[PDB]
């Protein structure tokens, strides 16, 4: 509260690592369904059902410019991208598979790197 503050949290490399993180999901294998936004324009039902679309180089451009305040916000669009993806794609499809094989990749990473 008011001049009552926890102890301060070292967040001076998060941009970094966060960075490190998104390189990492870019380069995985069954990245391909999410490195690119989906396109609206030839994709039936996306833009209606998909409130939020979110992908990787969407994400990366972000990343890049300040537009995460936290490595929270960064964590949240992320998620978006694998909570979309199940939105979307059928559990049995390759896409509906590399949605939650990503999403395993990354939360290990995200664990690993910060918890």
């Amino acid at each position: 509260s008011m001049s009552v503050k926890k102890p301060k949290r070292d967040d001076s490399k998060d941009l970094a690592l966060c960075s490190m993180i998104l390189t990492e999901m870019e380069t995985h294998e069954d990245a391909w369904p999410f490195l690119l936004p989906v396109n609206l324009k030839l994709v039936p039902g996306y833009k209606k059902v998909i409130k939020k679309p979110m992908d990787f180089s969407t994400i990366r451009e972000k990343l890049s410019s300040g537009q995460y305040p936290n490595l929270e916000t960064f964590a949240l669009d992320v998620r978006l991208v694998f909570d979309n993806c199940e939105t979307f794609n059928e559990d049995d499809s390759d896409i509906g598979r590399a949605g939650h094989n990503m999403r395993k990749y990354f939360e290990k990473k995200w664990t690993d790197t910060f918890k």
